[PDB]
């Protein structure tokens, strides 16, 4: 402080300069005071070299002038109060105006010193963003050094964070195709990690979802999934699974969803969940993702991860909505239908629709059950482990809270997926005596009323499969079903008015 705090005055004027060359010869001379600990503790100390040293670093027009005025700047930016003399200096649009600047040096400076702001001076979030450094910073993110991305993508991180407008800002300034880029050519873990930051908080934003799928962020995503660095796999994992909504449509996922399913067999928990979060969602309508799940044996990973998971469902309602999935509406359907059963899947899932299984797991495991029914040789399974009186209770329980939204889900979509189930299991002989011994046909005749056209379908069609013998095809028309069937025969909906004719027809 002897040379200093007493140095401070002269300095200043060790610093003003009016010439031109001047200053440039008092900058480099800064630069030596900012690399002594003891002259910085007294840059630090007054502010008025710090605005002096702020707005020379507008001013010059020479590149070695404002590197040892941003370097004096970052010498302050490791001070608590070089930040808040910064603050005052009002260097933050400064050091924006040079997010531009070419000369790579100076951007080095500039970014870890608004880094530094960004974690330690309060209110240094709202400066950035009225400076518009967040256009800047990601421009800044076709730089090559892989240090000074890893700051940027941080800056970026710590400005969108819980802000709504700065994702937005994001966007616009092409973001996502910037942030995937980073994913797709880089291999230092600190940057994809925390680039991978940015693509997570980017994610749960409806406007930069679309984009980031667009710019082949799930498949980037997917290169990382094998690393060694847990908290790149499960940053990417947390990303992935909110985008894969909105990736219905991409293609080039096998490399993914093969990762994917290897992951079911991993032990940390989020992962499991994760993995069983993207795969239900991408193994919504795409066949040739079925395809390609069933074709690295994505069944049995599935299988034994229910069967693994047991009560917690948020491992279960993924995995058992994947199943339902990967058995309809795609080619080796019939083959992952016989699957399940071949991998002790068939006991599991009855299970699942018995408490303490929460409603949307049911929604999810009446589906697969339907699905597994399409399949005769589990016609027989399926009725020995009691799927069929549990689907009737669950039935009936629905459809008496419909007459007089549940965990989210609409008793009525309980209805109309029991009564599905019950349709395809009634292709079976043996299952139609023990649904017409539970005293189901009364209660279809009452769904055929239903104002749900699917609900009327399912009624009808399950009618229609018991109404082939001839005590059953009685007993409907003693419940007075001819009337409503003549009506369901002038419906919109095909499905209602064919199952109307057959059963009918059965009544002679």
């Amino acid at each position: 402080a002897e040379l200093a705090t007493r140095a401070i005055p002269e300095l200043t004027k060790l610093l003003n300069d009016e010439d031109q060359v001047v200053v440039n010869k008092a900058a480099v001379m800064v630069h030596q005071l900012s690399k002594k600990e003891a002259s910085r503790h007294a840059i630090m100390r007054s502010p008025q070299m710090v605005s002096a040293i702020v707005r020379t670093m507008q001013n010059t027009n020479d590149v070695e002038t404002a590197r040892c005025t941003a370097g004096t700047l970052h010498n302050l930016s490791h001070h608590r109060e070089g930040l808040l003399a910064i603050f005052k200096s009002g260097g933050i649009p400064a050091l924006v105006k040079m997010l531009g600047s070419p000369v790579d040096s100076v951007l080095f400076y500039a970014i870890t010193t608004l880094h530094n702001l960004l974690l330690h001076q309060e209110g240094a979030k709202m400066a950035v963003r009225l400076a518009g450094g967040l256009q800047k910073m990601v421009a800044l993110l076709n730089k090559t050094n892989v240090k000074f991305l890893a700051i940027t993508t941080d800056c970026l991180q710590i400005l969108a964070y819980g802000n709504q407008e700065s994702k937005l800002i994001i966007l616009a300034s092409g973001g996502p195709q910037a942030l995937v880029n980073i994913m797709r050519t880089y291999t230092y873990e600190k940057l994809l990690w925390t680039t991978s930051r940015v693509l997570k908080v980017l994610s749960v934003c409806s406007s930069n979802k679309p984009a980031i799928v667009e710019a082949g962020g799930m498949q980037a995503l997917g290169l990382h999934l094998t690393d060694p660095s847990q908290r790149l796999v499960q940053n990417c994992l947390w990303t992935l699974r909110n985008l894969s909504d909105a990736a219905t449509k991409q293609e080039g996922m096998e490399g993914l969803l093969g990762t994917l399913v290897q992951l079911l067999g991993s032990d940390d928990i989020n992962v499991v969940t994760c993995a069983a979060g993207i795969l239900s969602n991408l193994t919504c309508n795409n066949y040739k993702n079925k395809m390609m799940v069933c074709q690295v044996g994505g069944i049995e990973a599935l299988v034994r991860t229910v069967l693994r998971a047991g009560d917690r469902e948020d491992i279960t309602e993924p995995a058992i909505c994947a199943l339902r999935h990967l058995t309809s509406r795609h080619q080796e359907a019939e083959m992952a239908q016989n699957a399940v059963r071949l991998h002790y899947g068939l006991p599991v899932v009855v299970k699942l629709l018995h408490p303490p299984s929460h409603w949307p797991l049911i929604k999810a495991t009446v589906g697969l059950i339907r699905n597994l029914a399409l399949c005769p040789a589990n016609h027989a399974p399926l009725r020995e482990q009691g799927a069929i009186p549990r689907l009737v209770q669950l039935l009936v329980r629905a459809h008496q809270d419909t007459q007089r939204f549940v965990e989210g889900v609409r008793m009525e979509e309980i209805v109309e997926g029991c009564t599905g189930a019950l349709h395809i299991l009634a292709r079976d002989v043996h299952n139609r005596i023990v649904i017409r011994g539970l005293n189901t046909i009364p209660l279809f005749v009452q769904l055929l009323y239903s104002p749900i056209e699917n609900i009327q379908r399912v009624a009808a069609g399950v009618l229609c499969e018991l109404a082939q013998d001839k005590e059953a095809a009685e007993a409907i028309e003693a419940e007075g079903a001819t009337a409503p069937l003549t009506e369901l025969l002038h419906s919109r909906n095909e499905g209602v008015a064919t199952y109307a004719a057959a059963v009918l027809f059965r009544m002679s």
